[PDB]
């Protein structure tokens, strides 16, 4: 049996009871409208005794120029998918449970978040860090499962966890893709037929770049140009950024040594999509 | 037997073991050089199965114009006092355990901290919130015991705890005073003979103000003037602020209704002392 919980007080009691039986807790934070990407995280979380999925379209991490109002929402779909995939609790708080009238506290940081999407989305990572601090305090998980698809987010959260001494682990999981390469995302629902066809250039640029890197290419300027050439063939695509950075610091790399995070963000029509590849432990 | 612990890893293990035996934990955060004020907090904490005292002169909450370098330090004194008063663990981390090389995260808020001492001490409450978030995550206490002497701090921390869903309680304890009324403080060690004599005007102004309030005086402008008159008789005293505020919001009060926090900060020579009184539940 799976519990669908909307109350903070109630979620805390359930977690407290699990702890009293020394049960481990795996946690998958999401914004709902679930897909196979989220399910791959749940599957990893099943290594723990109990699995929690949160579904919360967090208003703090959206700006007015973004898509808070149109963000896909379908709780019936999500609940069914969690039920069918062995989730123990679905935590679906509404914003009035999470952010009371006098709420004014926040968590933020002075490194990492100023690069990539963080530079393009003022206030976004403050929203992410703040809401996850709350969820982590409420749910007291042992391992938190997050997708490599939001690479910078993984690094930001890992850093917050280290800096603030959260007694938990962040486990990063691989990007799950559609049959034709497109990284799975709830935002893919926005794409028209023509836009979806164009969006494939994003994953194609990622596939090429990773192939070049693994074949010994160290010049990031050259890799980026090769990626740009693919993307520029699609008139529906407006590049937001293409960057090859150090995976630990998010700082730009001119010449690759031990690691590289190659990240792309682009608008396909109005929809902002992201994708990346990550290579570590190069000689 | 009492454990003196300097390692974060070691403190976490001790706390984890206590939790496995379902023991409650009382926590008293301090900056060391202990006195009877701190001991009164320990006494309250003894309602819990285990008591932890932390001693850490937190560099984040001092500005360069303040007294980080001269802050009284005597670990031998502190350890003995904890030992003699039934403390189970004294946690004395050094700054390199707390703030690693790449540390950049912080906790702060957009209300409450901009008033009183917060307005006079830029960055102070960010330092307080950030370090207590870390201690709370490390030590996992059930109740945290703090002194009314730092009234604004109590309100700030309580708010952070509510906003970020920390599963613990903040218990506020009464101001402990020297025989002649001076609020106990490690900073009292700075005072010369003449300065200590002058400093008594601070507690005297507090005693008078509370008496006036409890006798039905509602005009804060009048109470503040009566306090000013006492303080202005001491040439060694330079007033930083005298404010009567709502205890929940820290906003100034012109006319008293249900509550009042009357707070004073003043320099006696170079030393910055604070004191207050708190009245609640007035008809
Ligand atoms: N295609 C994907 N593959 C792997 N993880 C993903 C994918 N899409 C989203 N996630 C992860 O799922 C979690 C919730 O995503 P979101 O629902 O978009 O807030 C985050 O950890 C994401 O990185
Ligand atoms: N005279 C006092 N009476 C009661 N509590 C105090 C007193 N002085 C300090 N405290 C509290 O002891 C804790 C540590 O104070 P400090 O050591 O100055 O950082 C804080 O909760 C203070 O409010
Ligand atoms: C981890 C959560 C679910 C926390 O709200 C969220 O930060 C997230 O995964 N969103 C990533 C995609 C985005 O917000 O643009
Ligand atoms: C609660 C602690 C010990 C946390 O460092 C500290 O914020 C504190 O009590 N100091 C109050 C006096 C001051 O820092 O000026």
């Amino acid at each position: 049996a799976m519990q669908v919980i909307t109350s903070v007080k109630e979620a805390k009691q359930i977690v407290k009871d699990w702890k009293s039986h020394q049960l481990s807790i795996g946690y998958v934070p999401t914004m709902g409208f679930l897909h196979d990407g989220h399910l791959s995280l749940v599957k990893h979380a099943k290594t723990q005794d109990k699995v929690i999925v949160s579904i919360f379209v967090n208003p703090m991490q959206f700006g007015p120029n973004e898509d808070f109002s149109s963000y896909p929402r379908d709780l019936e779909r999500d609940i069914k998918m969690c039920q069918d995939n062995g989730v123990d609790m679905v935590f679906i708080p509404d914003a009035t449970q999470m952010y009371l009238k006098n709420f004014s506290t926040y968590v933020d940081m002075n490194t990492i978040t100023d690069k990539l999407c963080g530079a393009k989305r003022p206030g976004h990572f403050r929203g992410v860090c703040t809401v996850l601090t709350k969820f982590f305090n409420i749910l007291n998980p042992d391992i938190v499962y997050m997708g490599q698809k939001d690479a910078q987010q993984c690094v930001v959260v890992r850093h917050m966890v280290d800096d603030l001494n959260f007694d938990l682990k962040i486990q990063i999981c691989p990007i799950i893709r559609e049959e034709d390469g497109l990284a799975k995302s709830s935002r893919n629902v926005y794409l028209s037929k023509e836009e979806r066809k164009a969006s494939l250039a994003i994953s194609q640029s990622i596939f090429l770049a990773e192939k070049l890197v693994r074949e010994g290419e160290k010049n990031t300027s050259k890799i980026i140009q090769a990626m740009k050439d693919i993307l520029e063939k699609e008139k529906l695509i407006k590049i937001d950024y293409i960057e090859l950075v150090d995976f630990n610091t998010m700082e730009n790399i001119e010449n690759i040594t031990d690691n590289v995070l190659g990240a792309v963000a682009a608008f396909v029509g109005k929809t902002r999509l992201i994708d990346n590849f990550l290579v570590q432990g190069l000689k």
